[PDB]
């Protein structure tokens, strides 16, 4: 979801 | 590499 899909990082499998 | 590309874990790409 769009406020954690962020460009700023990232590997978001290690955040929700 | 095949050796530790495994199911054994893992998320390889910077796991070990
Ligand atoms: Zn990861």
């Amino acid at each position: 979801d769009a406020e954690f899909r962020r460009d700023s990082g990232y590997e978001v499998h290690h955040q929700k």
